[PDB]
């Protein structure tokens, strides 16, 4: 439910279908 700021710094959100979504390390 609740929604905890994780300190990452291996994952970013781009804005694509017109939502938020996160890139990725390895394919």
């Amino acid at each position: 439910g609740y929604i905890p700021e994780a300190p990452r710094d291996g994952q970013a959100y781009v804005r694509k279908d017109g939502e938020w979504v996160l890139l990725s390390t390895f394919l």
